[PDB]
């Protein structure tokens, strides 16, 4: 038997209200801006989305972004998620000064919001998560390893409703931001540009040279003269004959890899939810940028 979670606006709140939260946000990450060395809260914020809504099993309708259980400690203490406090952290003046948002929403909008505040696609977003209470924090070890292969990567995903190009299209994120030696047991950047978005990731795994080698972790990753690394399940994208060739399709085509990123990602953020004939349409938010702030 599975759960039902249906959306709730919160209530008398409209598109201007969410707007002003993204911006509040998004005035942050331009502000804060020497997290991790200069890299800025970008990354931490689309990895805190991708983790809270991450969790989701399709079969029974448990996890995924619309409870805010990430807010308790079980999950909060996921090993998996090291590193993501700093992200918490970051939010937390931002929900007391807007008490009326919910956990999920905030979670999720922030992923939104550092996305495109980094120049990537912008992504449709609803409101209506709802805070759900303790006894439904997803128990630990739902979110995936990387010492992996692509049959595993590709397993994994069938339960968050995943196929081949949304998988792809989705691990292109790790341009985005590092692995810290202390949270996961890999060190180094994926590329040069890590907060801003691009098709980076695609390019460099196709042209980089790659070396296997050993961190002081213990840990193989794979690693490039220019300095950046791999995960083993970064680098069975280019081993399986399926996903390397839709690698091959988003480091030829960038604006199709950003379309592609929108939907997958906004999917992602919404698997688990019943949205009400009546909910109001997917919001745009502008960025800074486009309002002259
Ligand atoms: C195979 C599945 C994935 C694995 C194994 C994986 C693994 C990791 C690991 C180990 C880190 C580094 C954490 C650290 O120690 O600092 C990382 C970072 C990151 N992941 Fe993935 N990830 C996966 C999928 C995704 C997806 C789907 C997204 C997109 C939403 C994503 C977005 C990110 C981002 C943005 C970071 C950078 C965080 C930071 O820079 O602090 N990851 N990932």
């Amino acid at each position: 038997t599975p759960l039902v979670h249906v959306a709730s606006v919160e209530k008398g709140r409209s598109y201007e209200d969410f707007q002003k939260v993204y911006n509040a946000i998004a005035l942050k990450l331009r502000e804060d801006d020497e997290y991790d060395n200069y890299i800025g809260y970008g990354p931490v914020l689309v990895r805190l989305a991708w983790h809270t809504s991450g969790t989701w099993d399709k079969h029974d309708n448990t996890g995924g972004s619309y409870g805010g259980t990430y807010r308790f400690k079980k999950e909060f203490n996921d090993p998996s998620n090291a590193g993501l406090q700093n992200g918490f952290k970051f939010l937390e003046p931002i929900h007391k000064e807007f008490p009326w948002i919910s956990s999920g929403d905030l979670f999720s909008l922030g992923g939104v919001t550092a996305v495109q505040e980094m120049q990537g696609p912008k992504i449709p977003w609803r409101c209506g998560r709802v805070d759900t209470p303790e006894d439904t924090t997803p128990d630990n070890g739902r979110l995936p390893d990387a010492d992996k292969d692509a049959d595993y990567v590709r397993t994994f995903f069938q339960r968050l409703n995943m196929n081949d190009r949304e998988v792809v299209a989705l691990m292109g994120a790790h341009a985005l931001g590092k692995t810290h030696l202390k949270n996961s047991g890999y060190e180094g950047p994926w590329g040069a540009a890590n907060n801003v978005f691009t098709n980076e990731f695609y390019l460099n795994l196709l042209n980089e040279d790659w070396k296997l080698e050993k961190n002081d972790a213990n840990n193989e990753q794979w690693d490039s003269k220019s300095g950046y690394m791999m995960l083993p399940t970064d680098y069975s994208l280019i081993q399986d004959p399926k996903y390397l060739s839709i690698v091959k399709e988003y480091a030829n085509d960038q604006d199709k890899f950003f379309k592609d990123f929108s939907k997958a990602f906004e999917k992602l953020l919404e698997n688990g939810i019943t949205f009400p004939k009546d909910a109001p349409s997917p919001f745009i938010f502008k960025t800074l940028e486009e309002q002259g702030l």
